[PDB]
């Protein structure tokens, strides 16, 4: 019963919380108790981007950002588990505290800064796994690297990852390593995308199949901003993008515990305006490529609207922290 | 903890559940025994409709139709509570079965066609209260009366409860009795507002007190259609609007049992739809009189989501049935 479990884990800061979890998920991986966490969801497949998803419910990256729980986060019945954000070299990110739990709102606020151990070392906590479902491996760009070298960072982890990777997501979004969110914006991500596209077609020669790619965009881009977002993903024949990201907005949790807390927020105050971008983006697309809607996403109807909006797939990451493995059942059921 | 009492309460048909519910809270209304219902709920006073009303959250028309348990919800913590729908004359209401309860989906759907016992009884029971809260009384249109002739239903109650109102709520959004939806249409609306704008004059001036009316509208209008009841409302300055009632659209309960029952849709499925109405409204209006945000709110968020969108005050329903009394203090503490 996931609210008991809830109040005895919120005792800890939301960090340590999750290297708990995380430890006895470990823990039971390959064993007899692994099945304590396995969940019968129906199944209910979708093809999207050329794959195959189990369900429509996948789990969103920064989760596993190291890929070494996917057996355990796959028993409980994601259709799909996204694995990141990992850059080239391992990096420390942001220092602590950098995550703070909204429990009032239902939401967190997070300035993580790509805290992760490589895409090497991912790499072989992928081979290990026995996940049957679709394995999303997000990657991003070092602190160190220069924006407008951002692209190389992409295109090292993509070669490395190619023969993995059920697909391929370009974090471009976060608001916690500086100047990404300008590989949104104009040339920036026509320049990126061009190097993506050409470094996917390669590899496409080189390992005789096609790897979908989709690119993670963020909720605070303007209308402008997202009609031209839209415009250039097709452009370069982009398969997918995943809508959205967490926002700098603070309006809703105004007078909230840790509600000035730098960072990028997320749960239940992020879930109308990941909603209305999903709109939005889905009448530019005009469905020429799939979104995959992620932001706040806390109930079967949540879910549904996501769908009405014009995504295809949708991901949960708060939501499963507040409201646990029962939310996994009840979307995966009655989406 | 309402997890349980819920789950046992559901056992029941939704309309069983309310009688076996309000039979405990007329025993205990108005006597000391509502200390069993008690909520602490801090001061969070609000000025509209030039009222002073305790907290921003109120109960929603339609829970206590015939005003028998004003107390005992005021104890719950509500800073105000709107009774009804009544109408001048008793009656049933349409053919049982006409309330339906979705669960997965966290909403409602009913067709109860103003099953109220009259003004005049009502009058009697708020004469009885001693609420310090606000205390709206909502008044609609008998089934019988004709649609032409419908002012004249609202003018006799708006006498009979003058006296004893803090604000007037006129319900003309109803989908459940046939045309009543039509007063928010054209010169209909136009020749309702008139009459009922003079009768408020006259009745202030008989009763030498100050009480405002609002109109409570439907989710399902057409942009042309909430342009036009807003400016219809300003014209006729009435002093709020109550936004928005329940609706009949089904796009996103697809699936799930009792989707094709016939009536109104309320909860969580029409959550969005209300904060959107609101929203629009909100900008046609331009701060010229204030709305009261109704629909789908679960959460504080939700209501946050609903005072963002222009409602100066929120009220909840099926809400209250889903998520039970902490749904009162955690809105109040944290809107
Ligand atoms: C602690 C934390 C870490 C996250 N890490 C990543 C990440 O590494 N890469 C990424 O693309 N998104 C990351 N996200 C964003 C989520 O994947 C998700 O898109 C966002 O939180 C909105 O979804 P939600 O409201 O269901 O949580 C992270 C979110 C949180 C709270
Ligand atoms: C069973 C039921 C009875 C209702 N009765 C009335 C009523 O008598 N008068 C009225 O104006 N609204 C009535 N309503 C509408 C609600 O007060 C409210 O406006 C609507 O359900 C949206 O609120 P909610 O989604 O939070 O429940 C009723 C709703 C339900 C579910
Ligand atoms: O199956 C799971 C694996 C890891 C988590 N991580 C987690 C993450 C956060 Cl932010 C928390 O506050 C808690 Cl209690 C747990 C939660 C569930
Ligand atoms: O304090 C209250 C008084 C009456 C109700 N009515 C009610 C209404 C419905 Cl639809 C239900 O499924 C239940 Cl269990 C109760 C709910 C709470
Ligand atoms: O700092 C991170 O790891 C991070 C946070 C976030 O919200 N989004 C993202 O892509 N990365
Ligand atoms: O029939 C009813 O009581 C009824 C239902 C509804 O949704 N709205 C309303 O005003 N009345």
């Amino acid at each position: 019963y996931y609210p008991f479990v809830r109040k005895a884990l919120f005792q800890l800061d939301p960090e340590r919380a999750h290297e708990f979890t995380f430890q006895q998920l470990r823990r039971i991986t390959g064993t007899p108790f692994e099945a304590l966490v396995r969940q019968k969801v129906p199944a209910k497949p979708v093809n999207c981007m050329g794959l195959t998803f189990k369900n429509p419910l996948g789990l969103a990256a920064g989760l596993d950002k190291d890929g070494e729980c996917i057996d355990a986060l796959g028993a409980m019945g994601f259709g799909s588990i996204e694995i990141g954000t990992v850059t080239p070299r391992p990096q420390p990110g942001n220092d602590k505290p950098r995550l703070f739990r909204l429990v009032d709102a239902e939401g967190l606020i997070n300035r993580m800064g790509f805290n992760n151990l490589g895409v090497d070392n991912l790499v072989e906590n992928v081979k290990k796994a026995h996940y049957d479902g679709v394995l999303g491996i997000n990657i991003g760009k070092n602190k160190d690297t220069p924006v407008e070298q951002g692209k190389d960072d992409y295109l090292i982890c993509m070669e490395k990852i190619y023969a993995y990777a059920g697909y391929i997501a370009i974090n471009i979004s976060s608001p916690n390593t500086p100047g990404l969110r300008t590989l949104q914006y104009g040339e920036a991500l026509d320049d990126l995308l061009t190097a993506i596209k050409n470094k996917q077609n390669d590899l496409q020669a080189m390992h005789h199949k096609y790897v979908p790619i989709a690119v993670k965009i963020a909720p605070d881009l303007s209308e402008e901003e997202l009609i031209q977002v839209a415009d250039s993903l097709v452009r370069h024949n982009i398969d997918g993008v995943i809508a959205t990201n967490t926002t700098l907005d603070r309006s809703l949790v105004q007078g909230m515990k840790n509600c000035d807390q730098t960072g990028g927020l997320s749960g239940r105050p992020l879930q109308l305006k990941s909603t209305e971008i999903i709109r939005r983006l889905s009448l530019e697309l005009n469905g020429r490529l799939p979104i995959i809607g992620v932001g706040g996403i806390d109930s079967v109807i949540a879910a549904r609207e996501k769908i009405a909006a014009g995504a295809s797939l949708v991901q949960i990451y708060s939501g499963f922290i507040f409201k646990g493995p029962p939310l996994i059942k009840e979307i995966v059921t009655h989406i």
